[PDB]
């Protein structure tokens, strides 16, 4: 009946709030933004680093659920980010978990991890599946393996009720800048209002995600805290690659005027995984989830976001 | 040839310090205690968790080779203290790294990693092998998975020169109480001393563990910094897995008295990896390093080391 939601101020969070409530749940959401405020929301002021707060917070709510979605997203930033990515992911994950653990609650955790968990996956390996040998590639990679891998002993050594999550890439109206279908997105409505030149600056197309869409992603996220089973780690995917150039080629052909493309150095990665697409098998079977909302249906919302701004 | 030890004065850090020296390398090594003292070694004041001071001291020194030592080593701790683990052995190797990379010196540093990061291994698996997945049981794991898989991404991303280990236990005289052969050995010593009821207090006799004098181990690092191939993984490990019980039971043989054994609670872990035994097939290969000491020798040594005061 209780949810706690950390970091409900992001992307996801919101969606993810908005979801709940029609559920009938009882939604209790943190952030650090002292200002936010969200619709049928109990909104809690907390940094996830404050590890007294976070114990205060919890033991306060006594939540039946947490969705722990409070981290440093960025695949990108990581790379330069290092420490303050592994600080913010493992540690306030550790915060929440031992808040539960303290508290002794009678409470179910969802960690959300990633895709990037995986890294380098062989082709022979394709759609991956949850047995996959983790290979991350980038530090934002490490982070939260290290998250799926604590959520795990949380569960054997201390009988706890969690449930990880490897997410694969997520897209939608409301994403921050700093990620693919928004970086794009917000170029093209520019450009289409005169506010820059017909050349799009893009990083590398040759890199391979699986897009789900947010809304469909949070009706994963439900359908698991319903229907999971503990200590399992499941993929949330669409189990379909699509290549960065057909998702610039998608939203280009949406676009009111011929636009160029054009390399910018800056958003290339160190290193970087070439392709990711996952085996949702696993989801499928335990909570009868679909995706329903197809890419350029996302792509096209993403686009009038900006235009309506 | 200038060769840098972070945690010198630790186990392995004095014995390594000893080897290098007899190879005609110029030692330095670093510790956080100022009253330390080792033959032939510069002694450096550091704590690792400082990222400036790293710098300054690898700029100083501008070695050849770095042996990062320095680290949490306790499994048993780990537990107790998962986010100090966290920080010191990840943050800890990424300031040693980023002063590397940032004086872009011509140096190979050798990180120190665990058969902890492999942790549950399943039986067909056996003797593990460097491409086996990682499912760490401890927090401590965790955190060695994670130095390894960040040796592998500086490699890839900045074309360093790093080599990991998997170290499996590592015995001998001198190593600190906590661990296993010298938690039983001050106990039997203290039993012929009668400074102890003839009863020796244990934890769990049915792990298995694959043991390595400290002597061998130091010889194995040697090696791999010579004749090591970057970006690659080696265990270092004798191949043989012995139980707990029966390291007690030659310990017990080697005493002067009968000694009962009894369950101390408190030695025991929330979850532990059930058995530990690797290949050093891919390190015997590239090094032609062999173990030498065998493991009645080493626990004698033990012995005689709380014996001699
Ligand atoms: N120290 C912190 N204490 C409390 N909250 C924190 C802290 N650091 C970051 N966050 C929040 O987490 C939220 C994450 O939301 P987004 O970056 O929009 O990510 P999204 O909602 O797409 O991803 C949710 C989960 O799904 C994963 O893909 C991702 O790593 C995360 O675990 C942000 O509002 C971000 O808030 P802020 O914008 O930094 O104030
Ligand atoms: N923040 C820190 N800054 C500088 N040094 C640190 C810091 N934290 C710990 N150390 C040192 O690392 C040394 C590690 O030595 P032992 O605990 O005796 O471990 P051992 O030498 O058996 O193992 C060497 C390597 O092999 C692995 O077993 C272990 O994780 C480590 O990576 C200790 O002298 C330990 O020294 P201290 O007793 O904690 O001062
Ligand atoms: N951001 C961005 N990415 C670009 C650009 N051009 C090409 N790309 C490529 O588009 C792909 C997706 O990048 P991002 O959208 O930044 O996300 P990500 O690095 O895949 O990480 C996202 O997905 C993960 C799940 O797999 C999430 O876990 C993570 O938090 C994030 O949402 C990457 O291959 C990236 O290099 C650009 O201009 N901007
Ligand atoms: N310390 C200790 N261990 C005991 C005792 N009784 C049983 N054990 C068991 O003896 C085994 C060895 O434990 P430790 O010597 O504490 O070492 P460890 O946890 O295996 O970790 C050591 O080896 C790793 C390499 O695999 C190292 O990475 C780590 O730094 C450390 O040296 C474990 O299964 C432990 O539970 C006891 O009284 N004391």
């Amino acid at each position: 009946m209780r949810a706690l939601i950390t970091g409900v101020a992001g992307f996801v969070g919101k969606y993810l709030a908005n979801h709940l409530t029609e559920q009938n749940v009882e939604v209790f959401g943190t952030s650090r933004n002292n200002e936010a405020k969200l619709p049928n929301v109990e909104m809690i002021s907390l940094d996830i680093m404050d590890s007294q707060r976070v114990k205060k917070v919890i033991s306060d709510i006594k939540p039946d659920y947490i969705f722990h979605l409070a981290a440093k997203s960025s695949v990108k930033d990581s790379w330069l980010n290092k420490k303050g990515t592994f600080s913010t992911n493992v540690f306030g994950t550790l915060h929440v978990l031992d808040a539960v653990r303290d508290s002794n609650l009678d409470c179910r955790i969802l960690t959300i991890g990633s895709s990037e968990e995986y890294g380098m996956i062989l082709p022979e390996e394709s759609p991956v599946s949850e047995e996959n040998q983790l290979r991350p590639m980038s530090p934002y990679g490490v982070s939260k393996a290290s998250v799926g891998m604590l959520a795990r002993q949380y569960v054997k050594a201390y009988g706890m009720d969690i449930i990880h999550t490897r997410t694969f890439n997520h897209i939608g109206p409301g994403q921050s800048l700093g990620f693919v279908t928004q970086d794009f997105a917000k170029q093209i409505v520019d450009i289409e209002m005169e506010k820059q030149e017909p050349i799009i600056k893009v990083g590398n197309l040759e890199a391979v995600r699986d897009f789900t869409d947010v809304r469909d992603i949070v009706q994963a996220y439900w359908l698991l805290s319903q229907y999971g089973k503990t200590g399992d780690v499941y993929n949330v995917c669409s189990g379909i690659g699509t290549r960065i150039q057909d998702v610039l080629d998608l939203l280009l052909a949406m676009a009111n005027v011929k636009i160029d493309t054009e390399l910018n150095p800056l958003q290339l990665r160190p290193s970087e995984v070439p392709t990711l697409i996952g085996s949702n098998k696993r989801l499928k079977d335990s909570t009868g989830w679909k995706p329903r909302i197809p890419l350029e249906k996302s792509l096209f919302e993403i686009l009038q976001s900006y235009r309506q701004a």
